[PDB]
């Protein structure tokens, strides 16, 4: 029941931090930006779209930090290792969480209260990155990832004892092994082990996140946003 308790704990942390309810995202699928509304977004300054998107991504990261803080044993890791794991993994989790807000039927994402295609983001002038994020979301949406699958998979995106610069690798390994057992137990109970072969390959999430954060750092150098900093030790690693 330790592993059953861990599944319950991880799913509760996820529910408390997931931002939007799945049934709300699903109900809103017929609420699509009009041609007029899309043109309104396209005419916005690159720098206004950056401010909006940077705000949304900052809030998304903060919810992921709250998710990690509520994972059994995470707060018992040394601060160095908590920061190493969050710096490496929190934006990877944001990118995975996006698949819930993605509709593969019409290739739209839930953004500021309605669904829109990647054309909504034209003003940012990084069509290749936006295309890559949509493609990644399309790949995960095809799995029909359940809420518990997202919760347990994203716990494992964070709790990775291979991250360079960990000081207590054995302690991270112990948490990782328990979360791997929780995920694999849960897939067996729900007859969903078939998704293991279909999950993103080794390096796909890492390289997408590298490209994404590189672009956020370029925008932040050119046009810095003001962050409502909730996690000073982590903020200090990302901002300068
Ligand atoms: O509340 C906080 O204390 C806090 C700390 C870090 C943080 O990091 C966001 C981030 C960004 C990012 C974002 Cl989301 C928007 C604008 C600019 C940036 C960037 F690139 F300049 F940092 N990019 O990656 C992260 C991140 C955090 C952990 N792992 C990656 C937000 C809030």
């Amino acid at each position: 029941t330790e592993i059953e308790h861990l599944v319950q704990s991880v799913c509760k942390s996820y529910r408390e931090t997931c931002q939007l309810r799945l049934e709300d995202l699903l109900r809103q699928r017929s609420n699509i930006f009009s041609r007029e509304e899309v043109t309104g977004y396209q005419r916005k300054s690159m720098w206004e779209m950056w401010e909006r998107c940077a705000h949304h991504l900052t809030e998304a990261i903060q919810y992921v930090v709250e998710f990690a803080k509520r994972l059994s044993g995470f707060m018992e890791l040394c601060q160095n290792d908590q920061i190493v794991l969050l710096k490496a993994g929190a934006m990877e989790v944001v990118l995975v969480r996006m698949c819930r807000a993605y509709n593969a039927d019409n290739r739209t994402v839930f953004f500021e209260g309605k669904y829109g295609g990647m054309e909504l983001f034209r003003a940012l002038g990084c069509s290749e990155l936006i295309s890559s994020i949509f493609d990644f979301s399309h790949s995960l949406s095809a799995l029909h990832f359940s809420e518990d699958e997202i919760a347990l998979y994203t716990a494992l995106v964070l709790i990775n004892a291979h991250r360079p610069g960990l000081q207590e690798k054995r302690k991270v390994e112990q948490l990782q092994y328990n979360l791997e057992l929780a995920f694999h137990h849960h897939l067996h109970k729900t007859h969903r082990q078939s998704i293991l072969a279909k999950l993103p390959p080794k390096g796909k999430l890492r390289s997408l996140c590298s490209q994404h954060v590189e672009r956020l750092q370029i925008f932040q150098h050119l046009h810095p946003i003001v962050v409502q900093a909730a996690f000073p030790p982590l903020y200090k690693e990302l901002f300068s």
